[PDB]
């Protein structure tokens, strides 16, 4: 249907505004603490303290699948990134601070990409 078509075209578009939005926030982490998944060969025991895991590359694999239909499930997994950290980690490591950083940086540019999917629908 043409339907189908015209709300593809819109998804592709929704993914290449969460692409330059991933990009960004990728940016705000120039130690590349948050780029790939904790190793459970290092931390062996990461998933008995967190259930839901959560980094840039595996948020990368997802947008690329167009596995994101709207800004709130890719902020979702934006925030996880950050709150598993910061319960992992106490709050005296390079890597809690890492993601207090991430987050208050973010905001700013999760705050105008909120903007750019309500204006351009």
């Amino acid at each position: 249907s043409m339907e189908q078509v015209a709300m593809e075209l819109r998804l592709t578009e929704l993914t290449r505004l969460l692409r330059s939005v991933l990009d960004q926030l990728q940016d705000k982490d120039p130690a590349r603490i948050f780029a790939q998944p904790v190793s459970l060969k290092e931390v062996p025991d990461y998933l008995d303290h967190i259930k839901h895991p959560m980094d840039f590359a595996t948020m990368r694999k997802r947008l690329e699948a167009q596995g994101y239909k709207n800004l709130h499930e890719f902020e979702e997994d934006f925030d996880l990134i950050i709150d598993n950290c910061m319960k992992y980690n106490a709050r005296d490591t390079v890597f809690y601070r890492a993601a207090v950083r991430l987050r208050d940086q973010g905001g700013v540019v999760l705050r105008q990409a909120r903007r750019e999917v309500d204006s351009i629908g």
